[PDB]
DNA sequence: ATACATACC
DNA sequence: TACTGGTATGTAT
């Protein structure tokens, strides 16, 4: 497959000049910003600053280290190429071919095939059949995603009946007591059929084989899983053997450590492209490095942000799932072809809010902020939010509110008409 | 509390 | 022709 300039060399060629693009810029610029205003106060540090800070890091190091859990075993699950291979299994003439589960518009995913051309989730059809013009975009089927979704996570269920699902193709697993009843089953209990018998051992590389054999077998579809002491760990090797393959981080600090030792961070979840590009010109790349600097990282970061890069550097993260509570926000938003018209914005603000207290309804949920989210044609986005005292839930009740906010905005820009491709609303501060 | 940014599927 | 929807968290004021 393809190179990897050739690629980004496409992409350049067919985003520039684009609405998006400069957008694009307008952010990237209002990020080096935030990293030259950070570079300054790094230079204004004193040595007996950095000494100051390095003894306090060091005891706060201490506690964490002393206090680390490598009693459990966690399991990440991470479908292989979930969407697009769930298209493949029942559409034989994509067997062997390029394909991206998406519109012409917008990718969500790509199978491994079409990866190789440098399509990708997040990606816009129209720029990915550029990069590959026999690529096949077959529109999504939601439904079906979820139903094979409920398939796997009854099986995931027999391992950790808590186990915390991220989303449809993925779930954390706590599978600790699993494998202390199963260190004493007999090959009845865990032996499996195929569609002439197989079998599994007592381990936790075993078990997890035959979580991802049943998978399988049930679906016809590969998953990926990682097995560490937590969370964080568990979700980085679970892509170390993609796709189909697993992964173990023994529970002995050694092996965490050596695991870590040449990690880049942004394989870590939560480090994403900007936190790596910041940290990258503190010369951070590696685990061990982000280590090293963790005086130095405590004076030019907030509290959670060094705190959590430290769980990062020393191999740490969370060792129990706590099964998801209640939800924080509520949200729906839509993308479209240009509005100008006010008329027909509040037309549309009142039939999001129409949506959105439709969902409220579901779950009998009732908030009292209101924030509408509008994105103009050149894709500036702004929220603009409005708290009341007694919590709200109709359509009417949230229009009420949005519509003014609405109003406001159009009536800033006066004469000028608000020129926007997508407007939003959510709702949030539910009650505890 | 409000705004905007960053991250994950 | 065409650049998503969505929830939670962080950073700053
Ligand atoms: N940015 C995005 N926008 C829309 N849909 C997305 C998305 N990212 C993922 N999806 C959808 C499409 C995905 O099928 C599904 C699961 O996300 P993953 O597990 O992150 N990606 P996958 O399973 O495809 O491949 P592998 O894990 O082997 O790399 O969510
Ligand atoms: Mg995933
Ligand atoms: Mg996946
Ligand atoms: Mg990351």
């Amino acid at each position: 497959g393809l190179d990897k300039e050739k690629i980004n060399k496409i992409i350049m060629e067919a985003t520039k000049g684009s609405r998006f693009y400069g957008n694009e810029l307008k952010k990237e610029k209002q990020v080096n910003q935030r990293i030259e205003n950070m570079m300054q106060q790094k230079a204004q540090i004193t040595s007996q600053q950095l000494r100051k800070a390095q003894l306090q890091v060091d005891r706060f190091a201490m506690e964490l280290e002393q206090s680390r859990n490598l009693s459990n075993t966690i399991v990440h699950i991470d479908m292989d190429a979930f969407y697009a291979a769930v298209e493949m299994r029942d559409n034989p003439e994509l067997k062997d071919k390029p394909i991206a589960v998406g519109s012409m518009s917008m990718l969500s995913t790509s199978n491994y095939h079409a990866r190789r051309f440098g399509v990708r989730a997040a990606m816009p059809g129209f720029i990915a059949k550029r990069l590959c013009p026999q690529l096949i975009i077959v529109p999504p089927n939601f439904d079906k995603y979820r139903a094979v979704s409920k398939e796997v996570k009854e099986i995931l269920a027999d391992y950790d009946p808590n186990f915390m699902a991220m989303s449809l193709d993925e779930a954390y697993l706590n599978i600790t007591k699993h494998l202390e009843e199963r260190q004493n089953w007999p090959e009845d209990k865990r032996r499996y059929f195929i569609k002439n018998s197989v079998v599994f051992g007592t381990s936790a590389q075993e078990v997890v084989k035959e979580i991802r054999f049943r998978i399988e077998q049930k679906t016809t579809l590969t998953a990926s899983a990682g097995i560490a002491p937590n969370t964080m760990l568990a979700k980085v090797c679970s892509d170390k053997n993609k796709p189909n393959g697993q992964y173990q981080i023994l529970p002995n600090r050694q092996a965490v450590m050596d695991f870590i030792k040449d990690l880049p961070i942004r394989k870590v979840s939560g480090i994403g492209k900007v936190t790596e590009k910041m940290l990258k010109a503190l010369g951070i790349i590696t685990c061990t490095e982000l280590y090293q600097q963790r005086a130095l990282l405590s004076l030019l970061f907030s509290e959670t942000s060094w705190h959590y890069f430290l769980h990062i550097s020393l191999g740490l993260g969370s060792t129990h799932l706590t099964r998801d509570g209640e939800r924080k926000s509520m949200s729906v938003e839509r993308t479209f072809s240009e509005i100008n018209k006010a008329e027909e914005q509040y037309s549309l603000c009142q039939e999001l809010c129409s949506e959105l207290a439709q969902d409220l309804q579901k779950e009998r949920l009732k908030g009292r902020t209101v924030t509408i989210k509008l994105k103009n044609v050149n894709f500036e986005v702004k929220t603009r939010a409005s708290t009341v005292s007694s919590v709200v839930s109709t359509a009417e009740e949230i229009f009420a509110i949005a519509k003014e906010l609405l109003k406001t905005e159009i009536d800033a820009d006066f004469p000028h008409p608000l020129r926007l491709r997508l407007m939003g609303v959510r709702i949030s501060s539910f009650p505890n």
